[PDB]
């Protein structure tokens, strides 16, 4: 369960994924992305990933112990399925002068080596104008709070913005970094992945951390005013998924292969949004 926030912070959103084992997610908080694209969006979720997303509890369910499970599955015909859920809410944005923290505590799919090839878990945010549009990436803004591939002991955090390819945000790489999980591997158990959006200073800043340790900071002056405005002057929605294959795993050896093992969930204790007043 989420621990109490620090002094002065208020709760904006919390889903701690409590409920019986094998039961369905709270759809007051979450909506399902299904198939191989948004309705009228880019093919294969824009990444070349090979799974079809579903709303089945074979791919998205609770563990009964306070966690969401998103589990890639491979059927007897060789078809991959997985889960991709987004917050119903799109409003997350601190007021000017304020701060926001968006956080998840999760275990990355516990699989390494050849068996992990293609596994692409993610916990991320997309600018509200993307919803029902699907055609305004990267200008609309993307905050990747945790990404991982290949069961490697590291987390990537990235901001996407501006134009692609290139532009001030160096697309499609984005403004990002990777680091090992502190103390224990990312795959071994829970870690906390946090984005702090700080509108209390000039230049405005976004800081990504793992287990309370900051590894990537992005500041507004890294791009022009219009680019920052387009990327951040709106709410965001939150997304949790495990992609299978596509470009990110492709840059780290590829996958899935015949050796990739299905059935290793991303285990998410909670997603929480908190706010600090100006
Ligand atoms: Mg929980």
């Amino acid at each position: 369960s989420a621990p109490a926030p620090p002094s002065g912070w208020s709760q904006v959103f919390l889903d701690d994924f409590d409920g019986a084992a094998g039961s369905s997610v709270n759809t007051a908080n979450w909506q399902f992305d299904t198939g191989t694209s948004y309705p009228g969006g880019a093919g294969n979720w824009g990444t070349g990933e090979v799974e079809s997303m579903t709303s089945s509890t074979s791919n998205v369910s609770l563990d009964g112990n306070g966690d969401l499970l998103i589990t890639p599955r491979r059927d007897a015909s060789g078809n991959w399925t997985s889960g991709r859920i987004e917050t119903t809410r799109t409003d997350f944005q601190p007021p000017a002068g304020g701060k926001l923290r968006v956080e998840a505590r999760l275990q990355m799919p516990n699989v390494t080596g050849d068996a992990a090839a293609g596994y692409w878990p993610a916990f991320w945010m997309l600018g509200a104008p993307f919803r029902g549009n699907y055609q305004n990436w990267p200008g609309v803004g993307e905050l990747d709070i945790m990404e991982n591939v290949q069961g490697l002991n590291k987390t990537w955090a990235t901001m996407h913005c501006g134009t692609s390819p290139g532009g001030p945000c160096n697309e499609t790489s984005g403004i990002g970094n990777s680091t090992a999980c502190p103390n224990t591997t990312c795959q071994s158990g829970f870690h906390t992945y946090t984005m702090e959006w700080d509108r209390s200073v000039s230049p405005e800043a976004i800081r990504f951390s793992v287990d309370g340790v900051t590894y990537q900071t992005v500041t507004a002056n890294q791009m022009d005013a219009a680019t920052w405005t387009n990327a951040t002057n709106h709410g965001f929605f939150v997304i949790l998924n495990v992609a299978m294959g596509g470009g990110f795993p492709g840059a780290f050896g590829g996958g899935p292969t015949g050796a990739t093992e299905p059935g290793h969930p991303m285990v998410v204790d909670y997603v929480q949004v908190t706010s600090l007043s100006p």
